[PDB]
């Protein structure tokens, strides 16, 4: 069935987009004037798990949660059971994310796919294991195990789509995660990894150069292969990681908007489109993240976000803060009355 | 009376921002992870109108609108009567201000600064003449029409702090008026005019020049002092720009933040700014306009947008796309829970 799910993402509706470039320019404004929001309008138009049109109904961030053998290396500054801690409070609603989503009027499903402390309360049980496999010193995790917890999340993600959400956001968290993220980063883009490799969670400088020592190494050990994102993610993943893609893949075999979030999001967009191209067209960015690995990933998913705030601090915190942007879009198509209507027409 | 507002804007609280700051970093988040949110939050505490705290309560967009003679000139592409038009629109809810401030949940007040028309019922009216002098020959109007409208607007702006209003947007609607805006923009800055004029309303490519030629001509003409924002705003803005700097000044006067939207609006902070460098705490950038001299006038104003969206529209049409960013800062701040634990 994964096969199937790839096989089956649906190409985008052109029709329908090709109607609301032709909407959008008889309405009244100067044509062209409202930018990038105009594009944004088409590009939701022709989802076809929409009505031909922009549309925003129920919203979702999902936020994969997780911890990673790496952490052992040294490469974070936290507490390993912060991961858990922090899962336990989103089912509190007191995390930037909950915050933002509810701001948003947006719902926050937290996914454990593989905290290494007990299970949570509250928390949707996808756990594949306790912490994944220390990427140093071997993979993450078996290739059956990525693709199994790519289907799960998927069929999670679009279950909800059925229920009428209509707009996703991607987030995570896992200690150390920024490490497997700059490794697929690397990977993916081939780019270096020193040219990838950030402070994470305020990682004092002094404390880079292990990190990516760290992930050359993960990269040597596992020789993850660029040709097969199934791969690089079984490899020098990890299971939040292998969860967003899973939550892409499911939007786009969905055929509904995902909006990403910063650096751990872009690395997995990097393998949801290496995976699968035709997930490309669903994606959304939210914001330019200030993590040094930003610009190289964004620039290979050719992706100009709309907010630039210096956040950092993931969870899906930054799609939450752009899911207003994609309302907009959808109130310009809607309401906006029409150049015709006031007799406006120029040679 | 206007000299008195000016003197008694008040600067920001030093020590609701250092609390702002503590309750930040004590947040359940690595310390400065949510970045220029974190920094409009501690810039929001410091504005007395606020009460101490990063808050929003009501939120108004003011669409400031008027014809100009400059029109005549021929910088525009788009007849004159469509300021008149576009103003009754807004009384109508279908324009994109009007949409966009709606799904921010703002209300947008249209003032009529002097648009070349009979009234619009509906709209609020602060009317100096029909339309304002043609700043290719002269001034755009007289010295004490600038500063009687700049009062005006101002305590307008301000009374609406007793309808709980928190947080202003500023916006315009005129005809031409991209062409006064450049012709500030170059005063203030010191730039050409061939580097701050951009085509507007999609003026055609090959009408550039033209304006070009037109906007030296106002500065030629009319010989305005860079260091008196009132004789540059009298001069070679026009009644939109006035407005616009007014509502600025009264929200600055009332210690309450106004959000900047494109071209006009830095044109406009710009002027505010040289008559009250005491406005400055106040203002919230936006988007950053894709018009030619944005990146200019911003630089001038050492700020940097938070939105990047192409747009160019105007309105306030930015500024209420900015709206919910600042109930996100707020949101953040109040609503967060809070954390020796790190590794050595
Ligand atoms: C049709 C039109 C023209 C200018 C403008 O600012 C808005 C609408
Ligand atoms: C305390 C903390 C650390 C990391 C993080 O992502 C969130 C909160």
């Amino acid at each position: 069935t994964l096969h199937a799910l790839l096989r089956d993402i649906p190409a985008p509706d052109a029709e329908a987009m090709a109607r609301a470039q032709q909407h959008i320019d008889g309405l009244l404004k100067p044509p062209g004037s409202l930018g990038r929001l105009e594009t944004l309008a088409v590009q939701l138009a022709g989802m076809p798990g929409l009505n031909g049109t922009p549309q925003v109904g129920e919203k979702a961030v999902l936020v994969m949660c997780a911890d990673h053998g790496v952490w052992d290396e040294g490469v974070a500054v936290y507490p390993k059971i912060v991961t858990a801690i922090m899962a336990a409070n989103m089912t509190r609603g007191t995390t930037g994310v909950c915050v933002l989503a509810a701001q948003a009027g947006a719902k926050v499903h937290v996914i454990d796919v593989g905290i290494d402390a007990e299970p949570i309360p509250g928390v949707v049980n996808m756990r594949v294991a306790r912490g994944c496999g220390n990427i140093a010193v071997g993979p993450a995790m078996s290739r059956l195990q990525a693709e199994a917890l790519l289907l799960e999340v998927s069929r999670y993600t679009c279950d909800l789509a059925q229920r009428g959400v209509t707009l996703f956001g991607v987030g995570e968290m896992g200690m150390a995660n920024t490490t497997p993220a700059a490794a697929m980063v690397s990977v993916f883009t081939g780019s270096d990894a020193k040219e990838v490799v950030g402070i994470g969670a305020n990682l004092p400088p002094s404390r880079i150069d292990n990190k990516v020592d760290v992930v050359r190494r993960a990269i040597a050990i596992n020789q993850p292969n660029p040709r097969d994102g199934i791969d690089v993610l079984s490899k020098v993943g990890g299971f939040d990681l292998v969860g967003m893609t899973g939550v892409m893949l499911g939007a786009a075999r969905c055929g509904l908007p995902v909006l990403l979030d910063g650096f751990l999001s872009y690395s997995a967009a990097l393998a949801a489109c290496q995976i699968a191209p035709a997930v490309r067209p669903y994606l959304i960015p939210s914001h330019f993240s200030a993590e040094k690995g930003a610009r190289i990933a964004l620039a290979h998913l050719s992706m100009e976000p709309y907010l630039h705030m210096a956040m950092r601090l993931g969870e899906g915190s930054g799609a939450a803060l752009a899911m207003p942007i994609v309302e907009a879009a959808c109130a310009m198509f809607h309401n906006m009355g029409e150049l015709a209507a006031s007799n406006i027409v120029l040679p």
